[PDB]
């Protein structure tokens, strides 16, 4: 059941993708020491609803109570925004946004460094983004997803970090999480050949320490087992005839929006 988007579908995804990217571009100036994650969530929500006239796909999903996911430091993913959680100098934080517009989803995330960065945090964020970019450069019709997961893993590991196994990229479109599962590591279980019109996300979570993770009692928050820092970046893409197009590209991305192979 891997859905192939029509040209019309892709046009709608381009819109939803840009909206999502825009939320991330917009929030930047607000990310400073002393701000709470609860406030960031409110600002995002307002923008999405009142300015963009869109909807957050997260709010209510399986009961998720907020509009975006904000994961600080050792929180891997799904961090829940809260008025009591204040950002400090040196924190690294991921803001993951998924917007729905005209029934199509746009899913993307990036890391932000609060105030003065630490050596580890900067490095970790950089390597994580680079691992995503590497993956994007490989995307093209005919290739097996497995190769992509394997490349990410090799890269990350060579740099002294680890890749989280449990969470993965996913198809996306009218549905939030569609087939297929996009693994960020090498697995003999993976056997999917890419074809034009497929749309999915790549969103590697990398840990400064060991790969092990743990789910909190809240049922959402995921943290590293060894409390090391964790970083993630995400983009939604569409496979094209000779490469791919990045639907959630932002002003700060340093990769071209269209990647062509020849
Ligand atoms: C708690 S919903 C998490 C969704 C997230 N935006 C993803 O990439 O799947
Ligand atoms: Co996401
Ligand atoms: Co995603
Ligand atoms: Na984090």
């Amino acid at each position: 059941a891997i859905s192939i988007k029509t040209p019309e579908d892709i046009e709608k995804m381009r819109v939803a993708g840009r909206l999502a990217a825009e939320v991330l571009e917009m929030i930047e100036p607000y990310v400073k020491p002393g701000v709470s994650t609860g406030e960031l969530d409110r600002i995002c929500n307002d923008y999405i609803v009142n300015e963009q006239h869109a909807v957050s796909a997260c709010l209510g999903y399986h009961g998720y109570p907020k509009s975006v996911c904000i994961s600080i430091n050792e929180v891997v993913c799904h961090g829940i925004p809260d008025d009591a959680k204040l950002l400090k100098d040196g924190d690294i934080v991921n803001i993951d946004v998924t917007v729905i517009k005209d029934g199509f989803h746009g899913d993307t995330s990036k890391m932000f460094i609060v105030g003065k960065p630490t050596i580890m945090g900067e490095r970790l964020c950089r390597i994580t983004q680079e691992s995503l970019y590497l993956a994007l450069r490989m995307v093209k019709p005919g290739i097996n997803l497995r190769e992509i997961g394997a490349a990410i893993q090799k890269f990350v590991e060579a740099e002294g970090f680890s890749v989280v196994r449990e969470y993965c990229g996913h198809g996306i479109g009218q549905g939030f999480h569609e087939e297929p599962q996009v693994l960020h590591y090498d697995s003999r279980e993976t056997n999917v050949v890419l074809k034009p019109g497929m749309t999915f996300t790549i969103e590697p979570m990398v840990n400064a320490g060991k790969k092990e993770i743990r789910t909190m009692k809240d049922g959402w928050t995921v943290k590293t087992k060894d409390r090391s820092l964790s970083a993630q970046y995400e983009h939604t893409i569409v496979v094209t005839d000779n490469g791919c197009e990045i639907l959630t590209l932002r002003k700060d991305d340093t990769i071209p929006a269209i990647i062509s192979h020849d």
